[PDB]
């Protein structure tokens, strides 16, 4: 059996073994053609039927190490899985056509098996595309930066697939946006794209993101700005004056129509005007309760009531208060709906209520309602982890199988082109069902299964993890969208669904997510995702928060000092904990590690113990005291942010764009209007230099006044992070 799928698995940055590459073939350029077999073959040929010539290509076996198998298993971050996947990718054949003729054709494959059988594939269309300057569609765009004769349309006999066009950029202009970015604040000089993807660690090195947007601000060195938003949830690409030094080249997927209309919203004025313009279209941050601004405690290996409470007691006994505990390993690890070890009756996959459950005294959670009641009594809110997938593994218990069947039977699942349920193509929870959160009925069906957690157990919010799982431009959603538009939108609908649940139960919409797109602004809180415990990851995380803030993602946090691998070195923890104190959401977290030694918790005491630096507990006391003192400031500035549209974690160009020097210090940022923050991001530093912009500035720790428009240098013991306050009028 020969398998060929023209578009492949549709991982956004990788090719499967069985596809055309490029997936939309282009006349004049090379075309690589791949196929796989279900049993070993000695030979495969590709027959390509042009009208004037039939041609036969002898294909050659693909070495899996040279395929994208490693990337399809999640990349370098999942090294063991990636390596074995490369070895396993051993049934692929490949040929390539160096300069593809501009003529339509059909093609098929023929193989000879080792036992001597000939096998033949179905026939496939080949309709090559070319770039045309004819006005095949219309770009609808105002302003004076559009280049009128730049549009080119990628057309084939089957239709129009992509468009590219250019915008003028001037010599002094800087480009900030495209959502959360991990590499640099100023995107000028780079090529990038906007597509929701899970890059598991090293997001900066790979130049990818969980939370893109097809939007950016362009700011000159006189203080003036303009901005553009491509009004699409399809993929877009940007060459931000990398190839042509005074041109932003934009490329837009037109998706799975004859004369398309591409709308580009534009704004100009101050930097704050431009961002407000975008938020009036995209959505605005929501009002949140004050308790989001205390310390959040988290750790994946806190998987019993006793383990969570032990840590909460430890926080009290050390004088390091927490406002929020995130519990990730709470459920049966099958349905993410029921606490581990809970006993109950089967009910055909219907929504449970609290009285359905009995909790054994020797089980993982002997009284989770008592835990939540008691935590609330101590001033601590409780957040439970979630994923927008339903596992279908053959080893699942009766309840998880019933839940999945009920999901399917409801209709509220994302579907393949052929109407059957989408089976997750990713490396995380492979083959799982994916609920359709694209309509109200779909969102309610999924969230109703969880309602009792809010109404009966009284939890305060959800860590709405994942959301990047939909691959396939021709998937089907109940709102009428296909995958080409729906897949990037998915994380927005997902956070929205859980916000709606919380709100309908008398709570605030506290969802905590990693992925998003245009519209995510209006749905909860966000964290920077998964990273190692390195200095490079610290610097990249600061850039993530500032750039996220520059696209309206206001309630941003990160896993301070990294969550993955060995605990951070003591100095990184110290510098990162200090930095996190001056960011919108302050949170520590640690990855699953099979409950093995050494303990991986990012608690101040575990890190102190393993690094031999007892002083880290004292430092955490100190900075958490500072955090508490900062709470009315964060509340008041958050209010002003909702009114003005300025970020809370705020790039310097929002208040001082007329100062060209700000761009040489892209990891300094304002926290609200009054405080200038400069994290210490190198090991061994005993002094640290900060560029103060125009005005008078007061040292947060010493009271020392400094004149602005200058660099200043500050001694930086671990009990100090450079923070300067504006000196206002009398
Ligand atoms: O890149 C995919 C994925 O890799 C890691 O998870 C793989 C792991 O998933 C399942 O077990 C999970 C367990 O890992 C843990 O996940 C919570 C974790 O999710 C994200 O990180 C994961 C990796 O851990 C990543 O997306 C997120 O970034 C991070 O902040 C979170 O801590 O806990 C849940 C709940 O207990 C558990 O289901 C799966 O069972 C396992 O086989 C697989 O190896």
């Amino acid at each position: 059996m020969i398998t060929h799928r023209p578009r492949g698995i549709e991982h956004p940055y990788a090719r499967s073994l069985d596809q055309l590459y490029p997936a939309i073939p282009i006349a004049g350029q090379s075309l690589t053609i791949g196929a796989t077999t279900s049993g070993p073959c000695s030979r495969m040929r590709c027959f390509v039927l042009w009208p004037e010539h039939e041609q036969v290509f002898d294909m050659s076996p693909v070495n899996g190490t040279d395929s994208d198998a490693a990337l399809l298993a999640g990349g370098e971050g999942h090294l063991a899985a990636a390596q074995q996947a490369a070895l396993d990718a051993d049934n692929g054949w490949q040929t390539s056509i160096p300069h593809l003729p501009d003529q339509d054709a059909t093609y098929y494959f023929e193989a000879l098996t080792l036992d001597g059988r000939t096998e033949t594939s179905e026939s496939f269309p080949l309709t090559p595309s070319h770039w045309s300057a004819e006005p095949v569609g219309h770009i609808d765009i105002d302003g004076d930066r559009f280049i009128p004769d730049s549009p080119l349309w990628l057309v084939s006999s089957a239709g129009t697939h992509r468009v590219k066009f250019a915008l003028r950029i001037e010599g002094d202009e800087h480009v900030v946006g495209f959502g959360e970015r991990y590499d640099q604040l100023d995107q000028r000089g780079l090529r990038l794209d906007s597509v929701v993807f899970e890059q598991y660690k090293a997001q900066g090195k790979h130049h990818r993101t969980y939370l893109p947007m097809p939007f950016a601000q362009v700011v000159n060195e006189a203080g003036r700005a303009w901005g553009f938003h491509v009004e699409t949830t399809r993929r877009t690409w940007y060459d931000v004056a990398a190839t042509v030094s005074d041109r932003i080249l934009i490329e837009v997927d037109l998706g799975f129509e004859k004369t398309p209309v591409v709308r580009v919203n534009t704004w100009s004025g101050s930097p704050t005007d431009v961002l407000n313009g975008f938020l009036d279209v995209a959505g605005r941050p929501a009002e949140m309760p004050e308790w989001i601004f205390g310390l959040w405690a988290s750790g994946n290996e806190w998987n019993t009531q006793s383990l969570v409470m032990e840590q909460m007691d430890r926080h009290r006994n050390e004088g390091i208060p927490v406002s929020v505990v995130v519990i990730e390993a709470w459920s049966d690890e099958e349905g993410f709906t029921i606490f581990r070890d809970a006993r109950y009756v089967p009910n055909q996959g219907q929504p449970h209520r609290g009285p359905d459950f009995t909790y054994p005294s020797d089980g993982a959670w002997p009284d989770p309602a008592g835990m939540i009641r008691e935590l609330h009594e101590r001033g601590i809110r409780v957040i439970l982890w979630q994923i927008p997938l339903q596992k279908t593994d053959d080893d699942l218990g009766p309840e998880a199988l019933a839940q999945g069947n009920a999901l399917i039977a409801s209709g509220h699942v994302v579907k393949e082109p052929d109407g059957t349920p989408y089976k997750n193509r990713g490396w995380w929870f492979p083959n799982a069902l994916m609920p359709d959160l694209s309509t109200e009925a779909g969102r309610q069906w999924w969230t109703e299964q969880r309602r009792y957690l809010v109404e009966d157990l009284d939890i305060d919010g959800f860590k709405t993890d994942g959301g990047e799982h939909a691959w396939g431009s021709d998937l089907r959603y109940e709102d009428g969208r296909r995958g080409d538009e729906g897949n990037n939108l998915y994380p927005v609908n997902y956070a929205r669904a859980y916000g709606d649940l919380l709100r309908s139960a008398g709570k605030y919409p506290v969802t905590f997510s990693r992925s998003g797109f245009t519209g995510s602004q209006a749905h909860g809180l966000y964290w920077a995702g998964a990273e190692d415990s390195t200095w490079e990851a610290f610097r990249s995380s600061i850039t993530a928060g500032i750039t996220a803030g520059a696209c309206g993602i206001l309630y941003w946090g990160w896993d301070l000092a990294g969550f993955s691998g060995p605990v951070p070195e003591a100095e990184l923890y110290a510098r990162a904990f200090a930095a996190a104190t001056f960011m919108p959401i302050m949170q520590y977290h640690s990855e699953f590690h099979h409950h093995e030694l050494p303990l991986r918790d990012r608690t101040p005491w575990n890190v102190a113990e393993q690094t031999g630096c007892g002083e880290l507990i004292d430092l955490a006391r100190h900075y958490t005291r500072v955090r508490e003192a900062l709470r009315p400031y964060l509340v008041a500035q958050t209010r002003q942010c909702l009114q003005t549209g300025k970020p809370l974690m705020r790039a310097m160009f929002y208040d001082h764009a007329d100062d060209p020097e700000i761009w040489a210090h892209p990891r300094q940022y304002m926290l609200g209007d009054e405080l200038l923050i400069n994290p210490v991001t190198a090991p061994g530093a005993t002094t640290w230099t900060t560029y103060l912009p125009e005005g008078q500035w007061e040292d947060y720790w010493s009271g020392e006044v400094s004149e602005g428009g200058h660099l200043v240098t500050r001694a930086v013991g671990w009990d100090i992070i450079p923070v300067y306050r504006r000196v206002g009028a009398a």
